[PDB]
């Protein structure tokens, strides 16, 4: 008997809290922020912070292939990267958990990466100027995928949606630039490649909700209550009308 | 010649309405045997078959049907739980033999649960409930998985049944475009041709009686006591006709 | 010697002569008579019931019987296995001793077309999809075997209307069944389906009189042969289509 | 010097008669109309004319591969073709000069082939209906490449221009249908494959200018002076705007 | 030491030495002098007649002599075989001491262009095709060897007009002889043909005075050097072209 | 707890100078102007200057593959190039730092290359005439990627942007010509390939800011204050409206 036993299973109702746990457990995990920092301290020692700052600059302006970027670089720079590759055992793409990538270093330390964006605005693959041509006064702090780990999910539904839609305007433009895989794919198709790690970082256990909101407030993205800035709201709408 | 005359004598025998109907259903597309799936889940899982099945639904709905692939970009805890599930239930990818289990088949056979889970998982799905609301206000979350088709009762009045299916087809159209990148420069009619074959299959399948299927739709708030579809359904049904 | 090339044109025009040879030399996919001969031979008294099932099999699941059996119910898979062995069925195009689901549907066009009314929503192109192109599209026109029912003795204007109406489904059906046809123009698509279409209309199987009687019964033409509004609607829908 | 010698020869002026004779001699030769007819009479005898008429129908509707078309054919037809292959030693594609092809038979006897097109309009790879959807009332007499062998080059530049552009509209559509390798190549690229044998037949010595014009008049393509019909002019423009 | 880059850039420009080096380093696909030297050597007194025939052969049938003789008359093939043996003719682009039909046509640019008037309708791009782009297109401009006839001492505006008019043929002819530029923009196509064009335009073979005398004779420029209406028409037709 | 230290790191604020230093250090470097000149003097001796002038002409008109261009060249030219390849150990594409390319010679000696453009205007892959058809009186001094090396970043934001946008109009047209892979990619996609080395040259340490501005003034691109010429402004706008 199998037709009968299938309904009884469906009748068990939904344990909303139980499902929530499983989602978070099974969630996409591009990097473990804790392991990344653990490794940086282990390999760098006291110098872990300075090198991490450099690795952010390296990641944000030259990408995630350190041996490739080293070919088209100054004598001084090529020396500094070679040292970093050997000191932190740096790899390319997405390897094992106990491995470090420039992208992972930038992702785990999103608090600084986003502050750095203000300065590096015109050195990024998608400049702040290119972003302004889509939404006036686009928030520079939002111009890196690591931003998502700076979003507080406890924020009111309408406010949270606004932050994410604003962020996704960059994401959409950045994905098209970094990926030649784009031929002429619709906004909905492109979103499918970047929303998975976005939500992953939005809902991750690393950095509390209270602390993540304090960052957004500091960057001038939300007020004391959590109402997103006009710039955010402008970009969120710019995203809905975009293609 | 002799053959010319004999062919019309066969065509003159008129139509046996019910004769065709049952043959369509017998010869119908069948991507999964719901009974074999449940049989296997109980066999492999024992008393724990239900908890793991619940997890497999979550796994399927949010992370897909390739368990070894999703394991690579996952937490230490999750990756471990999945490895266990792969070994306990001998999980495979895509569409294998009948005696094999896939996360998609587990979600399909236990659609009654999959659809309840969608309400919760709405924002973790490839097409979010928010994306769906931007096409039809208050889109029914219970309709946002292909396994919903096995929930529709075909004994429902023609107008009511059409409304339920068109409403669901709005999600399938958007979902097919997302899950399949080979989409390219096509049309709503071309996309529908890929998803309507398994849709009608699950709609007219022998698994779960007509009476029991309608009771689910009533519970999900998709139809009333008579079977009249909710405003949300009707709204989405029209949203589908005007869609491209 | 050039002179005989001139004397070869002076012979005037002989329309009936050409019209004859065309049909002789025409494209022949199969033999309706041999198909029926073998159905009776293999099937006996049961040839008619199984033929009806084979039509359903062809119309909804295609022409690869061993492939469709993989994604099918326990009951169905069994019925098909029996049919494959009883009628020695094959895929695509085989010998003079084995049948194919497509040939069975094609040879028994009369019933196949009547069956379309019922199976409308199980076909690769549903009746609903067709209505979205031309209102109240004739279901009887929704299979390529419908071509081998069209009476060529019908007035030029009426015959053109019937064919253009069917070509609307053919165009939509070819795009669905063939994935290589991604963005090919209406003119390019037509070139692949018009060759066997004309072949079936001008064929010797089923007389002109008997063919017209079918069209009348399906409600496609009246007593004189004037096509229905639905046909005329679809015929124009085809000219404006791309 | 070699440069002061170059001009002395460069400037011996022009005499068309000498350089004309050479083009005729060196011209593209897809088939020799005279040898084709010579063989047809040799192989057929009194029956050469009836079989030639059939070979035209065979060529126009079923192609140039006789053994291939025989596979998908009626018992009666297959029997007639096998009887033609043996009697006229028929081959495929483009062989030696002393060999016959269905295409060569249709090409050498252009005068009939074009008259036959009116009847066979809906049996051709590109139907008259398909042609009308590009230019209204397209001339059926122009729907075969052998049509070029009926064109009179002594016609006024503007009139000759019009006839060829009209014909080319068919040639462009027909080449796409007969050749699958031509997926989406531009009108200019397609023209390059069919204009070489077109001009070859157009300027060929087989049948006189006066006799050629008499055919065009009979087909209703030009008037007593040689002015092309509205249908021709319509198709000629339809070709320039085509892609 | 890190500053002697400006000291080098301060040395100003010498239009004479630059323009000389540009001519030196300039592209070359044949040596006109060696070609003529060899034609006289192989041909003797008959070098001129055979060269005239080779021009006809090149302009209408291409640069593969053994390939073209296969699809040709008995008389022509014979003439072609004789030429291949008398002048040791090769295909494509070989060594400097080798002769190709293309090289013979190129070196005797002055003949080739006069021959174009006659051969207009036998060329890969007919005069008729050209007239459909610019009315009364100069036939003398319908070969790349016309480039070796352009006088660079001509006023800037007049010289540009002559070249733009010619480039209208080079654009249409490139597309025909080359399936490379499937849907390549006018700017991309120009990049492949302007390199050998300029080479022939500013080469030491044929003086400025002698090159202008040819253009005058062909009716391309007047006594002062003002280009004909037909040239001016084609020059503009080129700017608006794509 | 790693979560705590992460904020302590993100609290250290941003030091604009530290970051900017690392940027230039890690910046893209297609060539080292200093090493190029060092080797030219080393290999060429007193003749380094004349050969460098020739190598500029060679690069600008015949490309960066010396052994390839040598095949389709005069007897005299081919000899001069062979000598240059052997004297300066010339290589193709982008090799090691201690190697020379015609492109690198042109790039390092940008001051002359740009002056030479005026003369060589009609010998370039994109002619001055082609450029005028996009913006009237297009500055020839801009028509080589090595011009990016003569731009002074200390120039007012508005003036600097104008100079670069003007130059980018050439860059967009030139990239489409030299690269066949482009086909029909948007202005934004094309810009991505050329902006990286462009900025690299602008913000490079080779040549002082004061000396670079003096070049722009001399070329007639900016006035005493630095205001860009009408031609520049015209081309700068022509770039924004371009596709």
């Amino acid at each position: 008997n199998y037709q009968e036993l299938a309904i009884q299973f469906a009748a068990q109702a939904v344990d909303r809290n139980e499902i929530e746990q499983w989602v978070r457990e099974f969630a996409y995990q591009g990097f473990d922020a804790r392991r990344v920092i653990e490794l940086l301290k282990q390999y760098g020692g006291a110098d872990w912070e300075k090198d991490a700052k450099k690795m952010i600059v390296l990641a944000l302006t030259r990408g995630n292939k350190p041996r490739r970027m080293m070919m088209k670089m100054s004598k001084e720079g090529k020396a500094t990267v070679e040292a970093l590759i050997n000191k932190y055992k740096l790899k390319e793409g997405n390897p094992s958990r106990d491995e470090l990538t420039l992208s992972r270093v930038a992702a785990a330390l999103a608090g600084r990466t986003c502050q750095a964006l203000v300065v590096l605005s015109e050195w990024l693959p998608v400049t702040g100027t290119t972003m302004d041509g889509l939404s006036p006064a686009y928030p520079r702090h939002m111009m890196h995928p690591s931003f998502a780990g700076m979003v507080d999910p406890s924020l009111p539904g309408d406010y949270l949606r606004a932050i994410l839609d604003a962020h996704s305007l960059y994401l959409l433009q950045f994905s098209r630039v970094i990926n030649p895989n784009l031929r002429g794919r619709t906004k909905e198709e492109v979103a499918a490649t970047f929303t998975q790690p976005m939500n992953a970082a939005v809902n991750s256990n690393f950095i509390s909700h209270e602390k993540r909101r304090e960052f957004l407030k500091a960057f001038g993205l939300v007020d004391s209550n959590g109402k997103p800035s006009a710039a955010v709201m402008a970009a969120a709408q710019a995203y809905k009308t975009a293609a």
